[PDB]
RNA sequence: AUCCAA
């Protein structure tokens, strides 16, 4: 497969969905808050990007919060693309 | 409703 959808993900950068049209950032730190301090949040059309400071945080969400309830249907949570690939 | 940022 392209490496569009493939590569190393980060152990902090957190992939969401399914999401409704209506998700916003307040309603995720309210659910991944409680795992540790997060680094960034970004909601999108049909998903969000929770993004921790700490490595431990993120995978605890994942293992805690994938499968919760949201818009009436069990969401899921696992590791997304790596941030910062950026040039500098 | 399935990967965007940096």
């Amino acid at each position: 497969m392209h490496h569009r959808q493939e590569g190393e993900l980060s152990n902090t950068r957190l992939f969401v969905r399914p999401f409704p049209l209506d998700v916003q950032e307040s309603e995720l730190n309210e659910i991944f808050g409680p795992f540790g301090p997060m680094k960034e949040v970004k909601i999108l059309n049909g998903f969000a990007f929770v993004e921790f400071e700490e490595a431990e945080s993120a995978a605890k969400a994942i293992e805690e919060v994938h499968g919760k309830s949201f818009a009436n249907q069990p969401l899921e949570v696992v590791y997304s693309k790596l941030p910062a690939k950026r040039y500098r």
